[PDB]
């Protein structure tokens, strides 16, 4: 499983939702699910 990545995919202040489909659409990597989730451009709106 990758519900290890899962809280702290999350615990960088992210959702288990964007988290998986970060992790899940990153092919289940590590710098690459991370960078996902950071290169996510979301600001105010």
């Amino acid at each position: 499983q990758e519900k290890e990545a899962i809280e702290r995919l999350k615990a960088l202040g992210f959702e288990e939702s964007l988290v998986i489909q970060a992790y899940f659409a990153c092919e289940k990597n590590e710098n690459l699910a991370a960078n996902f989730l950071l290169s996510q451009n979301f600001d105010d709106e």
